[PDB]
């Protein structure tokens, strides 16, 4: 099993270099560097006892916290979601606009109070350096990804907007990555309230940014040179609203895109008849096309059939859909089993905004700041894009690797 | 035969309130009706294609209540009924959201490019036929396919100098129009839904026809406008978000007219209280008042104040609460005729909050076009309204 | 039956203000006597003598049937999810925070849209406005801005300012913030209702925090400088208006809105953070001992004295003092929300009526940490040149803004101490 996701590895990387714009001038220390450190962190808070402990609990801790997220909900919702729904509407009388969207606001808010207090800056300057130094690699962009862990799409620019200006294409396209393998504090509350496992969420944060700009400069190496709330209620308040467009944004999105790709699934279903196919999902052909991409990350085929429909699933689409129908195979009512292994690698491999609407999520909201960098940004979009995914693929193959340990 | 001269007694009415009695051409109008019966009697006397499209765009709003069915969950389920009753169908899940995947379904079919064409195809008809300007056209077929918020998507290059006709054209089309949301909201209702796809295809040209009434045009139309969905997904997505707080906003506007002519009930019941009258309703003002346009239609004397205070809830509150009282004069005076006649009167959104709507959008759109916009309001809601009332007529006319 | 204590919490708030003020001489005596005098006479106008009280039962029924017509409303858009049903289902839980009251913003957003343009509201402010104008010594402007603040907040923007905010004077500029900072919108006021809080205290509270707004407006920093009224304006563009009635209930319903999802996050975001400082505190003080502390007993045991001051008595000053406190570190709204979980039988502490009106004023107006930003960004925009000296008394004007609802509070401890 090891050598099959060291192999997994080696696949992946070799994809990159393939479609990598340059394929000599990787400076080889920046690299397998930032990959090795990759490896490091999940070997550290996988493997290892200490690690396991660790990380247990900080998911206790973000759990407390989210159970006070839950607390203002069950204040502002009511008794919409207590415990009497379930004796009523039973497995469907889980709300997922009730409860999950406003977990997203929750977040918002907190976090913009940790940029307010300066928490996340002070944390953000510290593994910053921590990179720079390591690696050797640019400021602005080790920042970005520190940042772009920790925060919303909307308040990572705060840190990276006045360093984006005379910023290189390298450099740029680390943005873009880190900000495609990265998910933000709202997103990730949603994931845990959705019921997908925490630990492993965090872990694939904590992974997200390394592995964004391994890709990302793997992908294009650098050739030239480098270089207001008042309060702190009035902090959270803001960060309480804007979590609100962003609670409707998400909420609707999903249940667009949900929508949609049922009635796909009618006219696919129905011209499947013509070629003579009674019934047929547009996951199952996903998971047609991206089932040997799902053998190389290490999971085992009879599995790896879901695995890879969940996974293009995500790409093709978004990540929250993906999640949404990989729950169903966690509720354990179901006869559906899915082996440790695949669990994991699946849960990593979903982390992460990496689809086709992100791209012109980025570019948009990457032009009210540079506009003058507008074409360029399209330009290296679905290479973008294909960083992210190959970010959160690599970190599900280091999933893949740890065998020592059993999910929940 | 009371039909007829019910038709004659409608385009008169609107005639006798039209600021220009030119209209150099009749044979637009008059063709125009011709088409509205002309495809009344296509979809219901002679013999398929209704059928089949029916239940076509049936199983899309299923693909809608899946989606909802997902995002809310139980809330939207059957069990409400047990718990609750008819009152626990709860509008604002139940409805909204469909705006919001009509709209992210449009964007999606321009992105692919299909709306392109059957607006192409439909309004190239009309305005070949009718001979008149071709935005109005184009605004009334996604009116044939998407309702009143999401129709304005498509005119925004056309819509800067509008000629003032093909404006009102626009806002009254939209108004009688449904789809998307009244549509939707009417199948989950219950009543029936390919007699309401036939009363959509039967709306939109008679808007063309009463908006030509009230205000024909002169000025060059067709140049005009001397950030961009980008893939397919992101169109889903960006559609699916203009939809939704779209949405929004026609629900706290609902909400908000509902609310203030009930203040309006307790204006009349305070001004009444020492009047000695007292208990007096809107309902039943608005029930004498409409009542004799009511007895036009065709339909009797007999059965007729329903008809006035549905009407006048249709005029002032909307269609729906109107429905709702309907249904309740329903299960025990009803009769066939003038059921169907109230049925497709009560079908179109177009009220005093819909041109709040269409207003205020079409404004975002046109800012130095706002007061122009605004000040047509009224007579907007009387086109298109009377635009469903031929409907209606017509509907009377197969009974 | 002294209730001399009474007047020695008028003492203490007015001489806290005198203190804290920049300019001791500059005051106006005529100006904020005046107010004060005036603050009192409608508390003794709606509570003691039973004219104005009969008065404040008409109105109270007549917008309580107004929002009747508000759940009617909603009984349609949101349908039976707020109906009787959840009771004897959902029970002490089913009352929905965000179904049950936020709508009822939206409502009285448009209303008062309703109001601007049909006339109502501008001519009964231009009534108030020339009252206040002529009988004590404020400016045309700050007069008719402290009118319209009972009836509309800076929710929806006041419009009556906008000509004359630009270019206007230090005092006049903290009258009209200290003025906003004193009272309540109309839309939050029917949020306030639907929690369960007793509408007619706070109609009391409408009105009498605009005269009390101005007193310790002019108290802090009186008018050191020349007035301008009638004599130059330039008004901008007929501003930008509601075309006919519909199209104002529209924006007025829209703005309602967004102003609902406002609260609602906000208050999502504030409950859930204040529960999770509880946690901290919770365990630090475990540490040190204290296994049951949190933010709402420190500031209990912070405000205490304000609350003996104003005429509660010292049993309820714990609790008095722990929501003021929520009042002015957080929000209004949160702290209503623990507050009316005292106002029902069921619920274990009960409160003296005195009390519960005290505390029920208090509580009334948009002073908290804030209402400082929303009002430098809402008033900027208005006024760029001035937002500088806007956010420099921010601080000043929220504690003067408290410090007048104090003053209504203490009022009311009196009155309601007599008639009751
Ligand atoms: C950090 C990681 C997050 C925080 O870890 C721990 O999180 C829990 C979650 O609340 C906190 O509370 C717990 O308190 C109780 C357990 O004692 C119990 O009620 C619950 O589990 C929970 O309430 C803990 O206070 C909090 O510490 C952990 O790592 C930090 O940095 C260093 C590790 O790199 C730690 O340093 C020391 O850690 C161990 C302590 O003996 C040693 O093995 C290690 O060698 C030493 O360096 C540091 O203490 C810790 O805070
Ligand atoms: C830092 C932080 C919150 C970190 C949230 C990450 C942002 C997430 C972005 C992805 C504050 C650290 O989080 C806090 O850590 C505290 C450790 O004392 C937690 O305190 C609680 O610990 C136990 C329960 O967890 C109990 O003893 C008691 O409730 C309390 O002592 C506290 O809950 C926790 O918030």
């Amino acid at each position: 099993v090891v050598l099959h996701s060291l192999l997994g590895m080696a696949v992946l990387i070799a994809i990159a270099v393939l479609l990598s714009t340059d394929r000599k001038a990787i400076n080889i220390r920046t690299v397998a560097g930032a990959f090795l450190i990759q490896v490091a962190l999940g070997a550290l808070v996988l493997y290892v006892p200490q690690g396991r402990d660790m990380l247990g609990e900080a998911s206790k801790t973000i759990s407390n916290v989210i159970a006070y997220g839950n607390n203002g909900v069950d204040f502002l919702f009511g008794g919409l979601v207590s415990e009497k729904m379930f004796e009523v509407f039973g497995g469907g009388g889980f709300v997922f606009a009730l409860r999950v969207l406003p977990m997203i606001v929750f977040f918002s808010s907190l976090m913009a109070v940790l940029y307010y207090i300066g928490v996340m800056q002070l944390l953000i300057k510290v593994i910053g350096g921590f990179l720079q130094k390591m690696l050797g690699t640019s400021k602005a962009e080790s920042m970005s990804a520190a940042a772009l862990i920790f925060v919303g799409q909307t308040e990572a620019p705060l840190v990276v907007r006045p360093y984006i200006r005379r910023m290189t294409e390298s450099e740029l396209f680390a943005v873009m990555s880190g900000g495609l393998a990265s998910v933000a504090g709202s997103v990730l509350a949603g994931y845990v309230q959705m019921g997908v496992p925490l630990p492993y969420l965090i872990a694939a944060s904590f992974m997200a940014a390394p592995g964004g700009l391994l890709f990302a400069k793997l992908l294009v190496p650098e050739t030239e040179r480098t270089q207001k709330p008042t309060n702190v209620i009035d902090a959270a308040a803001s960060g309480a609203v804007t979590g609100a467009q962003i609670a409707i944004a998400v909420g609707a999105s999903l249940l667009a895109f949900v929508a949609l790709i049922a009635m796909i699934n009618g006219i696919i279903g129905g011209v499947g008849g013509w070629f003579g196919h009674g019934d047929l999902t547009l996951q199952a052909i996903l998971g047609w096309l991206f089932s040997p991409l799902a053998w190389v990350i290490g999971v085992p085929w009879s599995e790896a059939g879901i695995a890879g429909s969940l996974i293009g699933q995500k790409v093709v689409i978004n990540e929250f859909v993906a999640y949404s129908e990989f729950v169903k195979y966690l509720k354990p009512e179901a006869a559906v089993q899915l082996s440790d292994t695949t669990k994991a690698i699946i849960s990593f491999a979903l982390c992460g905004f990496a689809n086709l609407g992100s791209i012109a999520v980025l570019v948009g909201g990457l032009s009210i700041m540079a506009p003058k960098r507008r074409k360029d940004v399209a330009r290296l979009g679905i290479k973008a894009v294909v960083a992210g995914s190959l970010s959160n693929l690599m970190s599900a193959v280091i999933a893949g690797l740890f065998t020592g340990l059993s999910g929940a």
